[PDB]
């Protein structure tokens, strides 16, 4: 493919060369944001950025600019150039609208494709991220309809596809890829469980587990690996508005897609962007024509590094700690969900402890977890004594029967897809009528 | 593959020799599969269109005994999709496509007389979970170039509340959902402040399927939504959409693309016309052949000209609404009881309504606002009385007893797992966070 006109890992052979594959879409990309209605208006009564230089001047775009833009402030071409519409998760009440040509989906579906155990068409494929407005579940379909591999549309919060069905649909049709955040990944391992079935012995074609969307520590990361059969996890990082912006590689940390948009560390107290190092995630994408985004904000804390890794990919690292603001501080010490869930995950695989949660009080952490009952007094202890070693918090630790967070109906109902009835015989429950989901 | 367009044949006779044409090929396909291999194992398989009318019935429970990959004829590496069908879990119903498979699925649903256009905005409101129908949808609009909003359908991300906000804020031209969330989507809309007849000036037609659907409820769903067309079409999740509307309103069988018969289940017959049960015979897939595959819907094929002008016969779809229950000494239909519901006068506002086949008596319930329920309940036990003579026990309803208010209005906020809660904060969305 002399032909291929988005770049490819290996496309440049040092940091150098990669700047100028960025800088010299920045003309094309500068063009392209003014003729959307909200950098139109930015930029009224003054000129415009126009060269890779001016880039450096430009103004950060942040989630409420895309907001306040709902539906169609941000869009750059006509609306009959559109191939789909998405809204963000979240809050339902302030949607933010992304949307994209069929030439902006083959630059998505490339970056999602970027998973280091390969998409083959030898793959049987589990979508289980919603197709509900969001992205996630039409991206993964996008990449295995890209890669030719068989794709298996579970959907993600749908009475169509409850858990049950899903392991039944793993087992079956000896899937080899699954799609879906790592609480799912925790979900299908319970709700395999409940089926008599091995998550680590009974699923002997799946090969590996695509996961995104939360803060994942190598410790949760590593214990989901082993609840499966030491299978790879292959994270990635993404949005909505952005797509797939980094990807895990062989050694287990995410690198940067830095070929296909300008990643920037925005530090929110200076206000100064930084090519690395700790702040704010700020992306420029490259290759979109319909919603162009100039330093778009995802408010995300990340840490970026250019410190080679053990892979020898040419690309920046991007650790995720979570989204800019959410900790919480209890002695003198400061409680984040990745320092908790690092001790949770440390426990004895033998112990089953998947499920939890925790509320910080400003005197002690409260925290539940589910555990068979013959580990449960165990489980307590050994969180306890974890919690005083590594963190110093006061603590009030309570071990749950199951199906107590995570009730048994989720992981073993079944559910037949009805439609509408109207006239039922007389030994029918007509409570199916009208409201038949 | 070349595939056949509307117009590529002028006459029954030259319709019949592009599909003649077809069967060496599909019943060379089908033989590849380990269910039909092993249905013609130790005898010689028909071969030629010819040998086709010697061709045995395909039947539902041969596709379930067949799970998961009995009736598959390609590699596994050439399959794109793969789905089951709606209905009974227990007993699952696999279907899957290759590339070029979906390339005549997708045309077939686009097959809609109003158009598909680039100018359109179209809202996919039925179910991406395991069934095909809003991948089919989605993809009749990415050939068409119509910006498509995947809705989905049964999720928690996409309440109605916020579907009616999307069809308003968008300018949605077109949607795709069942007849059923076409009155859903209206009481939704009155709901969030929207009058279904007036406030959506952009949407210009909707599409629907998936039910048994008379003239006369489909003229009112037209008319609660200002009079633009409701355009209907047939299909299953193992054979995709086998007819569609004309501007006539009357449902044409895509027959350039799949033998259409009617079978009689008493003699084992088949025709080309008449009432009994859909059997069809897909002409342009490789993945899942089907050889005279009997969806067993009751059907009335007709080869009467329509004033459309299409070369190709009509077909009414009664299903399991056509199915009569003895109540008085009147036999009464699902199809019948709806013709009368939905002739009570529009202004009546009832949409949602059940009932229940006694030996003895009809009991039927509807939904219909103060104060209009008891000329409704007067008029439909006249409609009742006139039309079936059966003895009825019917019911109004205040709204918000069959179809909840909560369903209308509820909007739900799209979480993801959270384990870290502040004091004040609900921490049981932690794990389960749909
Ligand atoms: N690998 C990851 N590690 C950590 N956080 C992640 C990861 N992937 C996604 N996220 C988080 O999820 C966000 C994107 O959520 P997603 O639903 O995929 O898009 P969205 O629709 O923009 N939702 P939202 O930003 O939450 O309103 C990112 O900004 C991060 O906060
Ligand atoms: N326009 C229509 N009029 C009447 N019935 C219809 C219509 N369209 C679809 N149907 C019914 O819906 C069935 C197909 O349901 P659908 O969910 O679209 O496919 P499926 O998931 O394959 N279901 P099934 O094969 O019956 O188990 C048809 O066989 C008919 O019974
Ligand atoms: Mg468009
Ligand atoms: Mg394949
Ligand atoms: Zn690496
Ligand atoms: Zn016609």
């Amino acid at each position: 493919a002399m032909s291929r006109s988005r770049p490819e890992l290996g496309d440049w052979s040092s940091p150098a060369e990669l700047a100028e594959l960025q800088r010299s879409q920045l003309p094309r990309v500068l063009a392209q944001a003014l003729r959307s209605p909200f950098y139109a208006a930015r930029y009224r009564g003054t000129t415009p950025p126009r060269t890779a230089d001016d880039f450096a001047g430009v103004e950060v775009t942040a989630k409420q600019d895309l907001r306040d833009q709902y539906p169609f402030g941000m869009l750059a071409v006509g609306r009959e150039h559109l191939a789909t519409y998405h809204e963000s998760s979240g809050t339902a009440g302030e949607p933010t609208a992304s949307y994209y040509t069929e030439e902006d989906w083959t630059d998505l579906a490339e970056r999602f494709a970027r998973k280091w155990t390969g998409i083959h068409p030898s793959d049987t494929f589990l979508v289980r991220t919603p197709y509900g407005l969001v992205i996630t579940g039409h991206l993964a379909q996008a990449a295995g309809r890209l890669r030719g591999a068989t794709v298996v549309p579970g959907d993600a919060r749908s009475l169509a596809t409850p858990l049950s069905r899903m392991v039944r649909v793993l087992k079956t049709l000896d899937v080899t890829l699954t799609w879906c955040n790592p609480t799912e990944i925790t979900m299908l391992a319970a709700a395999a469980k409940a089926a008599g079935l091995r998550p680590d012995q009974d699923f002997p074609h799946l090969r590996a587990m695509f996961t995104a969307a939360e803060p994942l520590t190598e410790v949760r990361r590593r214990r989901l690996s082993e609840i499966w059969g030491g299978i790879p996890v292959v994270e990635e990082y993404g949005s909505t508005e952005t797509g797939t912006i980094a990807g895990q590689c062989p050694e287990g940390r995410m690198h940067l897609w830095a070929d296909r948009a300008i990643f920037e560390v925005y530090d929110p107290r200076t206000g100064t962007l930084s090519e690395a190092g700790r702040g704010q995630m700020v992306v420029t994408p490259l290759y979109r024509d319909a919603m162009p985004l100039l330093r778009y904000n995802l408010a995300d804390d990340v840490e970026v590094s250019t410190d080679p890794c053990g892979c020898g990919w040419l690309l920046p690292t991007v650790t995720v700690l979570g989204r800019a603001g959410t900790g919480h501080r209890i002695g003198p010490a400061t409680v984040t969900q990745q320092r908790l869930e690092e001790l949770v995950f440390s426990l004895p695989a033998a112990y089953e402890v998947m499920f939890w949660r925790a509320k910080a009080h400003p005197d002690v952490l409260e925290l539940e977890f589910e555990a068979p009952e013959p580990v449960r007094q165990r489980a307590v202890k050994e969180l306890g004594a974890a919690l005083d070693r590594e963190l110093g918090v006061p603590h009030r630790i309570t071990g749950l029967a199951p199906g107590t967070l995570v009730p048994a109906e989720a992981l073993t109902a079944q559910r037949d897809i009805l439609k509408a009835r109207y006239l039922f015989a007389e030994d029918e429950d007509w409570d199916k009528a009208v409201m038949y989901f």
